């Protein structure tokens, strides 16, 4: 089928409940980000295509970057980003291939598959290094509101792994730049570790959704802007923003890595893994995120032999483009296409469908629902008691669907009350299921079916 291109569909905006994206015409935006952080920096114009390609057949509809990791920065071509500082009126060069020009030129690329680039303007980095000022973040908001307001595939990420009260003026400064000039793509801000951007900036008029950043630590490793042993539970940031407001939608953008060490600095620690990449991403979007984006370790600095590596890659081991073949990268479709064959914004979080006694850590069940619809995430399949009547029908439709590769099982038809379900599978075996309960009246999914079709392709013709 042709290449699915959302922005057909209008411009981003955040729906009426104020919980989701949609485009202007109405159609659900379910975000599924990908991280190619280093991107404009490492990978030449060839090595762009054949990751935005493999980012677009895993389903990905959401690249992000570092438009800049310093100041200035320099691309794989020797070409820098700055050559007067933020002055800009000089920076395109007539027959030269510039830094801005290769940046342009990915962003092309993405559109062409239908992706949209989260422009993480610079990194919090330089800026807490005083690299960029006030008088500076104006200039550059310019420049790039300037340079791609008519692009239609951008979405501006202010901060980048930073407090929003650690250089608030330049932050501030930036975004009101941009948003003065560019008023059809929407904002958020990149926060630190633990941290949410609705902590700072929930009321910010710049400000379209809030981001949080649950990577990287396990529990019990504070060694603190959160309590202490709930390190992995990144539902209760999603809680936490939600409780703020005006309501605005929250996304995990920065959840644990795949192949990164839990706590980042021990080269020699436990891994994060396949298993917990999909437990992050369904505990946050069946907590009320709008969408989620993914991360491999290898993959967002672009490791390849002959490059020092950040956080116990080894290029020599594992390059980008093996990472590419991962199990957690190749994964998150089936949370994006899950999502998408139900109503999707009357969805809302609730707990309450979880009767009895829940289970704690990775025994938290977690559920969501909309009105003839529920959906209850269960990672470690212990059993659980599920209370039908939270949603309509006298009678319910009930499958097993299951997050490591989209396999769907029909259970059967039951009746409205509190009923029992068990997955049969090993305990903690990495064989986490998602509870499909859908009122017997309608037909969001059949009976029949081993799988979900491609969601997507009602909206593609
Ligand atoms: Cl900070």
């Amino acid at each position: 089928a042709k290449t699915y291109i959302p922005w057909k569909n209008g411009k981003l905006v955040v729906s009426e409940e104020g919980r989701y994206l949609k485009h202007e015409n109405g159609v659900p935006f379910f975000w599924l980000g990908e991280t190619g952080w280093l991107m404009p920096q490492r990978l030449n114009r060839d090595e762009v295509s054949y990751y935005l390609n493999k980012c677009k057949d895993a389903g990905y509809n959401m690249v992000q970057v570092q438009v800049l990791n310093g100041v200035p920065s320099m691309n794989i071509y020797g070409q820098y980003s700055m050559t007067d500082g933020f002055n800009f009126k000089d920076i395109n060069r007539k027959g030269i291939y510039g830094y801005w020009d290769h940046m342009d030129y990915i962003i092309k690329s993405a559109a062409s598959r239908g992706i949209y680039i989260g422009m993480v303007c610079i990194w919090g980095t330089p800026v807490e290094q005083g690299l960029m000022n006030e008088k500076e973040a104006v200039a550059y908001g310019k420049f790039l509101a300037e340079r791609y307001k008519d692009e239609p595939n951008i979405i501006w990420m202010i901060g980048g792994d930073i407090r929003g009260d650690n250089k608030t003026e330049v932050w501030d400064a930036l975004a009101n730049s941009i948003r003065s000039i560019d008023k059809g793509h929407l904002m958020t801000f990149h926060p630190r570790g633990r941290t949410t951007s609705a902590t700072w900036f929930n009321d910010r008029e710049w400000l379209d959704f809030n981001m949080f950043q649950s990577g990287h630590r396990r529990y019990g490793q504070r060694n603190y802007p959160i309590e202490e042993n709930t390190e992995e539970d990144n539902w209760r940031f999603v809680e936490a923003s939600q409780a703020k407001t005006p309501l605005k939608p929250v996304i995990d953008d920065e959840p644990i890595y795949e192949d990164i060490p839990q706590g980042l600095h021990d080269p020699n620690e436990t891994r994060w893994n396949q298993h917990d990449v999909r437990r992050y991403a369904y505990w946050s979007v069946f907590a009320g995120s709008f969408g989620h984006s993914y991360g491999h370790n290898d993959i967002m600095q672009f490791i390849r032999p002959g490059y020092g590596a950040s956080f116990g890659a080894d290029g020599r081991k594992k390059a980008w483009w093996d990472a590419l073949e991962d199990p957690g990268f190749n994964q998150m479709k089936y949370l994006k296409n899950l999502m998408l064959t139900f109503p999707f914004f009357e969805r809302v979080p609730d707990q309450s469908v979880i009767a009895g006694t829940n289970g704690e850590r990775y025994d938290r069940a977690i559920a969501t629902r909309g009105n003839d619809y529920l959906l209850v995430y269960n990672y470690s399949g212990r059993p659980m008691q599920i209370d039908l009547s939270k949603i309509s029908g006298a009678k319910k439709n009930a499958w097993w669907y299951s997050a490591k590769d989209g396999k769907l099982e029909y259970i059967g038809e039951f009746d409205s009350k509190v009923t029992s379900f068990q997955h049969d599978s090993g305990y903690l075996s990495g064989n986490d299921q998602v509870l499909i309960v859908v009122d017997s009246a309608k037909d969001y999914v059949q009976k029949a079916w081993t799988a979900l079709p491609d969601a997507i392709q009602k909206w593609n013709k």
